[PDB]
């Protein structure tokens, strides 16, 4: 499996929208991405996304306390300070253990207004031999408690997603206006990135409703993770 | 006298808030800037900004027809489009005639919510012999129609501004809540720019309240023209 910044990077590469951020090693780094991106949007806040091989980052906790892998700041200077407490340290989360497991990178992000978090997955399906389309705006435990509030959209491995499908799924998930449409776009890249490079697994988790700096709604991947 | 992402550079090395962008010297790089920012805040549109010795660039016109030195663009492709017809063409505005001003680069910046728009210059006043803060929120035809809209704040060289005034102009100039000490801070650094750079004038046309990504209303340096 392929990191956020990489996953994330081949889905725009096919036409979908995904905040990728910029990676650094320090937390000297860090801060210049943010004063830099300060020359853009001034008085924007950011986001620091430790880049771990690990899942469930927004509420582990670290050494000197800290708790989650993401957080938001105000500043490049608080940008330094969250980074250099992730970089070259240890975050404990559920998919660790009391091992921990060690960060030596970090993703700097602007922040955003994010309206709607939906999950959404692309999934080659052995039993049925064909991929698979998984979304819902609540994983495991949904499709338990909640079976209905999961959707599952079988695709035809040979004419690939319809856009009956896809618009169906999108105002199933609660998308209205321009949404629907963006969302079909976005994961009709979601399916060629899947398709393209025989992956067999597109897990977008959040795929979220976000706000442009001038207020427009659009879709916009917040984590990606593909699969091999 | 020096160039606009020169000065807001020098502005925020002081403490100030500015929109220096990123500076192009092809359509090309144009749009990889633009590119590299949908990273950050995917979705968000871009202003183009013929950087040109010369000024009234929003009002001017293009050789070739198009209209504006500055103009609002949706995605990259855009931004290369707009960039290709400044870049190596000639600007007319009215501070040029007929003959046009060549450009050989733009500024690219991330469009912003603009509330509002002041003009605020610092000048050595040669009649009283002191620096004078010059601002006003309607910059020769509102001085003669409206003289009442414009404020003049002579400055001791000695203290410097005092907190006094410039709280005083701040809410002159109709600032309410964090916008005046945030305006007060904005205007302390352009005071410095203009005593530790032995200027004549910092003029800052348009001193905009503009929003952050997240809705933040802040103050923040749209243009900058220091002369020596
Ligand atoms: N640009 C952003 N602005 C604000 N919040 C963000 C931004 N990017 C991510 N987040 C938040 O971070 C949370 C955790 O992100 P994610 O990469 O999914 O980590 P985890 O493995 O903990 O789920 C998301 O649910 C979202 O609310
Ligand atoms: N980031 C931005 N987003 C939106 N509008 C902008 C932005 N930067 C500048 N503008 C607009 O462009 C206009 C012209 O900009 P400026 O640099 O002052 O050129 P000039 O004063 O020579 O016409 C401003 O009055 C403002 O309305
Ligand atoms: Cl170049
Ligand atoms: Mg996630
Ligand atoms: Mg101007």
């Amino acid at each position: 499996n392929i990191h956020e910044w990489q996953s994330k990077q081949l889905i725009q590469k096919y036409g979908g929208r995904a905040q990728s951020g910029e990676v650094a090693f320090s937390p000297e780094r860090s801060r210049d991405i943010a004063k830099k991106l300060w020359n853009q949007f001034p008085g924007c806040k950011f986001v620091v996304k430790a880049q771990v091989l690990a899942g469930g980052r927004g509420k582990g906790h670290w050494e000197h306390g800290m708790q989650g892998g993401v957080k938001l700041a105000k500043t490049p200077e608080e940008v330094y300070e969250i980074a250099n407490e992730m970089i070259g340290h240890k975050l404990i989360t559920k998919q660790t253990g009391a091992k921990g497991i060690n960060c030596n990178k970090v993703m700097v992000c602007g922040a955003v207004d994010i309206l709607k978090e939906f999950y959404l997955s692309i999934l080659l399906d052995r039993a049925m031999g064909c991929p698979v389309i998984i979304a819902t705006s609540q994983i495991e435990e949904v499709a338990q408690k909640c079976p209905e509030c999961l959707f599952k959209v079988p695709i035809s491995v040979k004419n690939g997603p319809t856009n009956e499908q896809l618009v169906k799924l999108a105002k199933d998930l609660g998308l209205e206006g321009d949404l629907v449409q963006d969302c079909v776009d976005n994961v009709k890249a979601l399916y060629q990135v899947f398709d393209k490079c025989d992956s067999t697994m597109v897990e977008i988790n959040p795929l979220g409703v976000i706000e442009t700096p001038t207020d427009e709604k659009v879709i916009c991947c917040l984590d990606a993770k593909i699969a091999f």
